[PDB]
């Protein structure tokens, strides 16, 4: 199954280190994040929030870009990658009104998202989930995993992305730093 | 809400004229199709199947094509559009493994999906729903509406699409012809 849930509450595989409400309404601080694949009948109500999103096909990356990405992309679930960051993202209506060529021009031709991200592989593992189509308050759920030696590089990557043209359209963003249990 | 459900059963707004099982397993023949804006978990006891999908953002149209479609696309529920066709589609895994430039090259440079379809606007209203990401048996639900005069034109359009390179990646297809009640 391609559906994933992120439950903010008192159980989970990850301990919340901090939450940084970068832009827009934030997320209440909780003790742990519970990650679930597929639907489960019971998710605690004593939980604070529940995000979700699905893995999907490629939307912008071209073939040569994939080849370069799959050649340095690390796997999730590395013993050393005891730190994780969940960054839900929402883009503005203005971004979604645009055609495919206009969004590709902004995503890569101007902002070089993928060329910038490749500099931080294989130290940082990154997965993408889509959730605009589910009516979720966010449009994406980005997931990052890496060893603590890469914390400075990752914090540098965040600031690079936020200074790009593509992030002029982001109107809601939160950082949920996690430590593995 | 951007979710739509198509209940094949004994109730609904549309009367099933015929179902043609074009490619792969088909859909049981029913009396009517009931269309609901929203998801439907439990399905009426008198129903035979349920299809669902969501309206989403553009995945392939460049802005020159989008402005042409939007200036010509007709509404839904035209007084004369008493015929409707529901065509669920499923593409192969080889298609979903490809990158965005590869899939776009086939979708337009080789098949001319948008250039071909535009010839049959404004006669035929056309709406696209996505459902691969929900885990449905189909990848897309396509919805058409037209007056009986444009029924032959629609059938020619179908011939053209099915002879394109894009349709060599299709592995399941069914036609559910409908009449407005
Ligand atoms: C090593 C670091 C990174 C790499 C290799 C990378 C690569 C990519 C690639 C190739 C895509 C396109 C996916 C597709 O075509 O469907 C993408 C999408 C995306 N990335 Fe990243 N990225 C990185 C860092 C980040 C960071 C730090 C964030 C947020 C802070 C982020 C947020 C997003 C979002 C929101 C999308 C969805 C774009 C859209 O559909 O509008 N990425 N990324
Ligand atoms: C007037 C006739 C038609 C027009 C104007 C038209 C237009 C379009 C456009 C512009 C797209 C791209 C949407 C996007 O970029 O997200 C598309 C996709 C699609 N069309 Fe058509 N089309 C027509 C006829 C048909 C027919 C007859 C079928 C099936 C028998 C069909 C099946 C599909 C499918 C399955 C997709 C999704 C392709 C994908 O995402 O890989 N279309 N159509």
């Amino acid at each position: 199954n391609n559906r994933y849930s992120f439950i903010g509450g008192r159980t989970g595989q990850w301990q919340v280190v901090k939450i940084r409400n970068v832009l827009g309404p934030g997320l209440q601080l909780v003790e742990k994040v519970n990650i679930l694949n597929g639907a489960v009948a019971e998710i605690p109500l004593d939980s604070a929030w529940r995000l979700q999103g699905f893995a999907s096909n490629i939307r912008y990356a071209i073939r040569t870009e994939l080849e370069a990405l799959q050649a340095v992309q690390p796997m999730l679930n590395r013993a050393e990658a005891i730190l994780a960051v969940l960054i839900p993202i929402k883009k503005s209506a203005q971004w979604w009104e645009m055609a495919q060529d206009e969004r590709r021009d902004i995503f890569e031709r101007e902002s070089h998202h993928t060329a910038v991200g490749l500099e931080y592989l294989p130290g940082v593992a990154k997965r993408l989930l889509h959730c605009r189509d589910l009516g979720e308050e966010f449009d994406f759920l980005t997931w990052f995993e890496f060893a603590p030696e890469h914390s400075s590089a990752f914090n540098e990557l965040l600031l690079r992305m936020r200074a790009s043209k593509e992030w002029e359209y982001v109107e809601r963003e939160v950082e949920v730093w996690l430590k593995r249990l």
